[PDB]
């Protein structure tokens, strides 16, 4: 599925991801615009032969199991296609562990790049949340 940034703004908030570890919703969805385009079908092969996937692009080095990262973990204990789902709900839980995990939301590039110290907040303007 490919969200709408109010529709997407509105099952983070749901999910659980307004201010969760101190990051506003508006760097939930910038970060998924910029990693996946708001498309939960979204897929991105890293040139360690890991994998990014889902709206906000999670990698089967550390994160998800996808069957071809040897040596890889699986921290968030799914399958990377749960994170494909139209559903957000696996990215949403995931994001959490990743976001927990020392390094904030610097653990996506798109973020660190493009909505870190930014007007994240525009990214929720106008939305019914
Ligand atoms: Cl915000
Ligand atoms: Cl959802
Ligand atoms: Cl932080
Ligand atoms: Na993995």
């Amino acid at each position: 599925k490919v969200f709408g940034r109010c529709e997407l703004a509105a099952a983070m908030k749901r999910h659980g991801l307004d201010n969760y570890r101190g990051y506003s919703l508006g760097n939930w969805v910038c970060a998924a615009k910029f990693e996946s385009n708001f498309n939960t079908q979204a897929t991105n092969r890293n040139t360690d032969g890991s994998t990014d996937y889902g709206i906000l692009q999670i990698n089967s080095r550390w994160w998800c199991n996808d069957g071809r990262t040897p040596g890889s973990r699986n921290l968030c204990n799914i399958p990377c296609s749960a994170l494909l789902s139209s559903d957000i709900t696996a990215s949403v839980n995931c994001a959490k562990k990743i976001v927990s995990d020392g390094n904030g939301m610097n653990a996506w590039v798109a973020w660190r790049n493009r909505c870190k110290g930014t007007d994240v907040q525009a990214w929720i303007r106008g939305c019914r949340l």
